[PDB]
């Protein structure tokens, strides 16, 4: 598809609706993970001991959000310079996923997570050519952390 001027206007414009309600889409997207796996929940120290995927944890919501932040970003980065970039953070990110035991079959979890979040976020303006742009701007991130955890085992 590449990354076209009109598919970045896409996600840019996707992403803004995400970040308008972050509690919500947070929880939502915590909830659609452990659809998808609910043997997920032991990961997670704020779920641990819980029974129920809390609503109102800060630690849960402001996790959530930085996940999406990073997806958007990565989407821009594409469409002006053609590629994500690998900094401090991106490494650490790894670090941390590898000490909590998490590990790459976890990815497609979160992915199907996060379209079937967005596409729930974006509703009737849904296009393929929107669903193509946030499939590649995943992608493109998740191949760069996998790459950092593997390299922080
Ligand atoms: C491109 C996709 C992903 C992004 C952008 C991402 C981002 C992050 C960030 C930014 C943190 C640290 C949060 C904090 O310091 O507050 C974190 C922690 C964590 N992540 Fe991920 N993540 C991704 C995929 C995954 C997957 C597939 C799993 C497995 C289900 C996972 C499990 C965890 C766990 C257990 C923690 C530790 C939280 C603790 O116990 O408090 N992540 N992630």
């Amino acid at each position: 598809g590449a990354l076209t001027e009109s598919q970045a206007a896409l996600v840019k414009s996707s992403w803004e609706e995400f970040n308008a309600n972050i509690p919500k889409h947070t929880h939502r997207f915590f909830i659609l993970v452990l659809e998808i796996a609910p043997a997920a929940k032991d990961l997670f120290s704020f779920l641990k001991g819980t029974s129920e995927v809390p609503q109102n944890n800060p630690e849960l919501q402001a996790h959530a959000g930085k996940v999406f932040k990073l997806v958007y970003e990565a989407a821009i980065q594409l469409e002006v310079t053609g590629v994500v970039v690998t900094d401090a953070t991106l490494k650490n990110l790894g670090s941390v996923h590898v000490s909590k035991g998490v590990a790459d079959a976890h990815f497609p979890v979160v992915k199907e997570a996060i379209l079937k979040t967005i596409k729930e976020v974006v509703g009737a303006k849904w296009s393929e050519e929107l669903n193509s742009a946030w499939t590649i701007a995943y992608d493109e991130l998740a191949i760069v952390i996998k790459k950092e955890m593997d390299d922080a085992a």
